[PDB]
């Protein structure tokens, strides 16, 4: 009744993922819960029973416990109690149960069956369908930390190396318990991070890549951590290194530099959108999957700025670094706008427009400003009005950083007949397609000598403690 109704809504506003949700499914939900009683050491759910029945814990607490073998001891798991739950494969429609739900003492669940669930399942469309979406979204990424939680470097198998440098190196790694599951494992000598006072810069890193969910960024999983390196298991972006691509091929041309530099766009949005500053694109921050989409690989430069303030540190490669950072004035989101117009003028000549013998030279000739340089026949009056708009002196006057946002350059000459639409999707047909014959392919990739060198000093200092 209308009583037992508002007592329903009331505790299902108090549990920590159903009070998010609108009213109407709370409601929706209130109508169809029925109420189960059960007392001390009373089997709610029992291992191999099947069943079509969901449980949230409305009074007492419950114990999960687990038989891995007939012959084998049960194991205990957890003790649920009050807006916990249970039972939730149910609903989907695996019937087999897969661990015993004991009572504890007495024991109250609120239930809804399979059935009833799939018929409350069908509200309104983008109205009450809206939010559902969203929070079962939502939801999936703390299982998946979960996941990758539970597991350790000795569950992985180095297949090949995808890169190699001073830092220490990219291995493609291949999961044990499954051979189709392949990621990037960024392997990091932490003396060389000491050396190079990039503590912070990596610790953030770690903050970002982990908090970051777009198709034109590179996931990052999770870390590990030994006296020696540190370990970074990523997503595998077998397409290959857009720099070696560019390498190969020499310069891009206006069609297929416009797909790239609109992945970065909303790359950018996306970030922008947290309050988050790249400052390292070039080729080299790019890398293509198995379809030949990019995506942005390195968050070292990258920090997270709150809203109408500032950052002033001094860094990046010479040839992307934008005037406000030069001139110690203060720098945001902004500067991201002007490395977009650097990029762009480099994948369409294979070369970015500012650049000197050493980093004061180049950093005088970008000082002189993007009017003061001539554009090459090569690149198309609309790429060349672009990137004039987004390589503006004043980080204020910058196309991206002005009345719209990243809509402005979104909405530019250059991207007429752009399907901004099938690139989120994932349905618009890249420029170049990579040839990737299994997820072990590394044939994209160039080739590199296995380490023979002795590995780097211990490093216990403990600014490693989040790894
Ligand atoms: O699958 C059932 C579905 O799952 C619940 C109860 C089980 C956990 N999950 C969150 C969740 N979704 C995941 C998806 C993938 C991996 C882990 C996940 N955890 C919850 C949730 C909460 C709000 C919106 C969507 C789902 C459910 C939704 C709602 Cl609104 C009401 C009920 Cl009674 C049951
Ligand atoms: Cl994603």
């Amino acid at each position: 009744g209308l009583i037992k109704h508002t007592e329903y809504m009331e505790f299902l506003k108090s549990v920590p993922t159903f009070q998010s949700l609108p009213e109407e499914i709370l409601s929706k939900l209130a109508d169809v819960l029925e109420e189960t009683h059960y007392e001390n050491g009373e089997y709610i759910i029992r291992q191999g029973a099947r069943g079509d029945t969901f449980f949230i814990i409305s009074k007492g607490t419950v114990n999960v416990t687990r038989e891995d073998s007939p012959s084998e001891d049960p194991v205990f798991l957890r003790t649920l109690g009050k807006g916990d739950w249970f039972g939730e494969k149910a609903l989907q429609g695996e019937d087999v149960r897969t661990a015993n739900v004991i009572a504890a003492e007495a024991v109250t669940c609120l239930v809804i069956d399979r059935d009833s669930f799939k018929h409350l399942i069908g509200g309104l469309d983008d109205v009450s369908n809206k939010a559902y979406e969203d929070a079962e979204a939502k939801a999936k990424y703390e299982a998946e930390a979960a996941f990758f939680a539970n597991l350790k470097l000795s569950d992985f198998n180095i297949i090949d190396t995808l890169g190699v440098g001073g830092f220490g190196r990219v291995e493609l790694v291949q999961l044990k318990s499954e051979e189709s599951k392949t990621f990037a494992m960024k392997i990091l000598k932490k003396r060389h991070i000491v050396d190079t006072r990039q503590q912070e810069h990596i610790r953030s890193e770690k903050q970002i890549m982990q908090g970051a969910h777009s198709d034109f960024i590179v996931r990052l999983y999770r870390t590990f951590k030994d006296s020696k390196y540190l370990y970074m298991l990523m997503e595998a972006c077998l397409g290959g290194e857009l720099w070696t691509i560019l390498r190969d091929r020499g310069s891009f041309e206006d069609s297929t530099t416009r797909f790239y530099t609109a992945c970065v766009v909303e790359a950018f949005a996306y970030l922008h959108s947290k309050g988050i500053i790249y400052r390292d694109l070039k080729p080299e921050n790019l890398i293509l999957d198995h379809r030949g989409y990019a995506k942005l690989v390195d968050f070292g430069f990258a920090k997270k700025i709150g809203f109408g303030k500032k950052t002033w540190t001094f860094c990046g490669t010479p040839e992307y670094v934008a005037p406000e950072i030069i001139l110690n004035k203060g720098h945001d989101i902004s500067a991201d706008y002007w490395s977009l117009g650097i990029l762009m003028y480099e994948l369409l000549t294979g070369s970015p427009p500012f650049s000197g013998p050493d980093p004061m030279k180049t950093y005088n000739i970008i000082l002189r400003g993007i009017d003061m340089i001539e554009f090459p026949k090569k690149i198309a009056k609309n790429a060349a009005n672009l990137i004039k708009k987004l390589c503006r002196d004043n980080p204020s006057e910058r196309l991206g950083n002005l009345k719209n946002g990243v809509k402005d350059i979104q909405k530019h000459k250059w991207f007429e007949g752009f399907n901004w639409e099938g690139l989120r999707k994932g349905t618009l047909t890249p420029p170049i397609i990579p040839s990737v014959a299994s997820p072990t392919d590394t044939s994209n990739f160039d080739s590199f000598p296995e380490d023979n060198d002795e590995p780097p000093p211990d490093d216990n200092s403990g600014w490693d403690i989040d790894f």
